């Protein structure tokens, strides 16, 4: 399972990349620079991908025309766990069990 780990901060490029070289990072700032990435690693053959600080409306319509799986980072842990797994996605927040 492929993955990208997106910033919205250079600070946290350094540190992600610092902590998982071998995987793709990519740090976005403008809605042009996340436009030259999403193409970048769309062939190189993405799979998934983890913003952390980044607004999900701009995520969310990237990701529709983009066909992949997204996810947005709200600690550390999250994004550890999220790259982790990799590919492990389970069902929305509100559960239905009668």
């Amino acid at each position: 399972g492929r993955v990208v780990v997106v910033v919205t901060s250079e600070q946290v490029k350094e540190e992600v990349r610092k902590k998982f070289p071998q995987v793709e990072v990519r740090v976005v700032t403008t809605e042009e620079d996340a436009k030259q990435v999403v193409k970048e690693v769309q062939k190189k053959g993405v799979q998934k991908v983890v913003v952390v600080g980044v607004s999900e409306k701009v995520v969310q319509k990237v990701k529709q025309e983009a066909n992949v799986q997204v996810y947005r980072v709200t600690s550390n842990d999250e994004v550890e766990q999220v790259v982790k797994d990799v590919k492990g996605s389970g069902l929305e927040h509100h559960h239905h069990h009668h």
